[PDB]
């Protein structure tokens, strides 16, 4: 047709345990609840295509059974709503590509793009969609990397995708797993680290660019619409002010693309700032934590001598800096 | 035109292909002269696939060790497995009873793949599952996979035997609730193995053939390298491997099994010969003048692999392995 409704979510980080150094907190229950809201909104808005990018699994090379089980489960829940296109992150298990290709071959409701080669998928209402994938470069690239030709290598493939995008029928969607050049704020870096790609190098002829790997929601540009949806939960206190969720994108053949943020409303984070820890502050911390339904961080400047076991008496206090 | 299952009214027939113990990724005789069996194994597998398409089987059963390495299969072995898995699925619906693997993620992937496809089913528990055959026949699978802890630490004695028996009785009762056909799938060693070879061996699950539910139309077994017609009622068959893995399988005949089922008539079956490379063991007291002439003459135009067995050394042995590419083992 001439219309395409898309749900784009990324960076689920299934299996994550936060603040393992100070107070380990399994985010599974919170994550699943947020993950459920995204699924419900997919069915409610009746999306035609679902895009998955970023780190769906927290552990790159050692995911737990439970984490893997949650992944496959939510993959299936997504598939029952609309056809799914997945751009996996970088995993060194070379058998993963075999699995992805196998699953892609046996189901018409899911596609795993694990190369730079474009793939023509079919949306829920029959819309033809050309996927332009740009995953983390294999080696290949890290082997022939000299900083100079490596940048030229990336541009070549980006130019190749541009040429392939011109061959589109109905819609063309770009999917990339990298960090856009010019990010000073998260920017969790690096050092390192992942591949840096400039905005203008993204094929302008695509209808939408689906990005991942970033915890925080970022609207990179409008033409073409380039978006990091962000994670579904607040992984750490750097994301305290962030709003977490997924992205609903709608496309028309002639009209400009529009999008909305789908709030997952995960648990809130709070950082309390003190000059020093004294009697008044000690009571202030205990009082706030008992009334706060989220997780709390406490940072203070001046040394306050011996500190009472706060991370042993306050289940809500997860970090002291 | 279409590529989905047919639906025939009042159809009381079921054509089955049963193959087992592929051992993909295997390299033989790594201690004397390593030989990659991949090309030979793939050649046999293609023959089995073509025989499925030719006979237009309604269902495909896979048992035993499709992968040689239980805990660390290579990328190439995994690729071949998934490839041939896809080839079977194009022909007819597939039911897989996997041998116990060390990895714990296999259960998740198997269940995931099963949930998203209607042309492949992974049975990895004792629970029965109803599957649909190529022409719409309802088939109830009664799976008997390798037990789990349980076996470790096997505590204790006959309590484990009563556990196995209880499970088998459960499968029997569920087999009685069949709609059309019922098929037993098991990964164990039948008591009274007569006789090749017993090894394996190795810490195995032994079950008498009488304990296998008699109300099933066919009992698909695996894990044994040699073809075995255990019994005729219910028809119980180890298909055997597709290649001769070691010299204990020299007199073996390797292949798969085609089974045809009818409501009123007893089951008939034909062996699908894979025709793999032959093996041969050469016996000598000591490798002397006569023995050298015998070995060289035989290996000359023998299309398979040869093992030479002798008892005592007698002078420096000539470079027979470098001279004879057929000779893979002089122990
Ligand atoms: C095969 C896909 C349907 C789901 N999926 C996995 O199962 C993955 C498994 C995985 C990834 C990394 C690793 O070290 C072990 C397993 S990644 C991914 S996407
Ligand atoms: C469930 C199917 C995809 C077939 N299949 C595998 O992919 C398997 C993968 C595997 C097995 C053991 C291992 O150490 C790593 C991967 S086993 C098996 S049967
Ligand atoms: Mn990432
Ligand atoms: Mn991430
Ligand atoms: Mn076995
Ligand atoms: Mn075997």
């Amino acid at each position: 047709l001439k219309e395409l409704k898309i749900l784009h979510t990324s960076d689920w980080h299934l299996g994550v345990t936060s603040w393992t150094s100070s107070r380990p907190v399994d985010r599974r229950e919170e994550l699943k609840k947020a993950l459920d809201k995204v699924v419900e909104e997919a069915e409610k808005r009746e999306v035609d295509l679902i895009l998955l990018t970023g780190d769906l699994l927290h552990s790159r090379n050692n995911p737990s059974v439970v984490a893997l089980h949650d992944l496959l489960d939510y993959l299936k829940r997504m598939m029952r709503t609309a056809p799914v296109v997945v751009l996996p992150g970088n995993h060194d298990w070379k058998g993963l590509k075999l699995f992805g290709n196998f699953v892609t071959s046996i189901s018409s409701d899911i596609t795993f793009v694990m190369s730079f080669e474009p793939v023509d998928v079919e949306a829920k209402r029959g819309q033809k969609v050309r996927i332009l994938p740009f995953p983390y470069p294999d080696e290949s690239e890290a082997l022939r990397k000299n900083e100079g030709d490596f940048r030229f290598f990336l541009e070549s493939r980006l130019n190749k995708l541009y040429e392939e995008a011109l061959k589109k029928e109905d819609f063309a969607i770009f999917m990339g797993h990298f960090t856009v050049e010019g990010l000073a704020g998260y920017a969790g870096i690096e050092q390192g680290r992942e591949i840096i790609i400039n905005r203008a190098l993204i094929p302008s002829v695509v209808d939408y660019a689906a990005l991942g790997h970033i915890h925080s929601f970022r609207e990179i540009q409008k033409q073409p619409l380039t978006i990091y949806p962000g994670s579904l939960i607040r992984i750490d206190f750097g994301e305290e002010a962030d709003e977490k969720g997924a992205v609903f994108v709608e496309l028309k053949r002639g009209e400009p693309p529009r999008y909305e943020r789908i709030d997952a409303s995960p648990l809130p984070l709070k950082t309390l700032y003190y000059k020093k820890i004294d009697t008044s502050a000690l009571k202030s911390i205990r009082d706030f934590c008992r009334n706060f339904p989220g997780y709390v961080r406490v940072v203070y400047e001046e040394d306050s001598g011996i500190l009472p076991d706060l991370m042993g008496e306050i289940d809500n206090l997860v970090k002291i800096e």
